[PDB]
């Protein structure tokens, strides 16, 4: 169904960028949480 | 390596949509959690 | 602004793949957590 311009590709390309930037930040808080949970487990809680 | 059709671009475009929709919902639960954790901290736990 | 090649589309296409793969894994840990929270609630905590 038609051609694709670089303008819309670039546009879509940035959305993917923001997703990577936001998903990386999320994954990080989860690791930082999943690990105090671990310290708590090592401590007896 | 070749041309890109609007059909596959549109297709990819929707996957990115679902990702934004799902990632937004995730980020939200995390904020809603990261904040009772805060209420708990303000309360003494 | 120009044409889009299949090489860069394919490339972008994989980034979207990794995002789906990583986001699915995240969503899962959240469900697995959001549910012991539920078992804890059913138990009285």
């Amino acid at each position: 169904g038609g051609w694709v311009s670089g303008e819309e590709f670039y546009m879509l390309t940035r959305r993917v960028l923001q997703l990577e930037t936001v998903l990386e930040g999320v994954v990080s808080q989860i690791d930082a949480v999943g690990s105090k949970l671990k310290m708590l487990e090592r401590k007896g809680w």
